[PDB]
RNA sequence: AUUGAAAGUUGUAGUAUGCGGUCCUUGCGGCUGAGAGCACUUCAGGAGUUGCCCGCG
């Protein structure tokens, strides 16, 4: 009933969660600022990240697909 | 069940099409491994020796 799952998954060669595309025929991906250790330094980096809402929508799609 | 609650930044799209690393080109011509050269010089198969011994067509 009450289940919680957490882990690491490897994926590559994707354009998931495009950052609203772009006017000049250039479609980018949503970016995220991340703070991390750099041997006594709080450095910040730019990484791709899929939003929770997209996973929500896909879960709803899967649920309605199986409930048919 | 937190001013949170519902939520795809979504769907469709070939950097693609024709385009010779191409045509000519001797690793080519001349060139004595040749001339001189004793397997030569010395040399006994050699020295001894009863077909031996008996004999009535």
């Amino acid at each position: 009933m009450y289940v919680r799952i957490s882990g690491r998954i490897r994926l590559n060669a994707h354009s998931l969660n495009a950052q609203g595309g772009g006017g000049t025929n250039y479609i980018e991906i949503t970016k995220t600022k991340v703070t991390v250790r750099t041997e006594n330094g709080w450095t910040v980096v730019e990484v791709p990240a899929i939003t929770g809402n997209m996973l929500k929508h896909w879960h709803f799609v899967g649920f309605v697909d199986y409930f048919k």
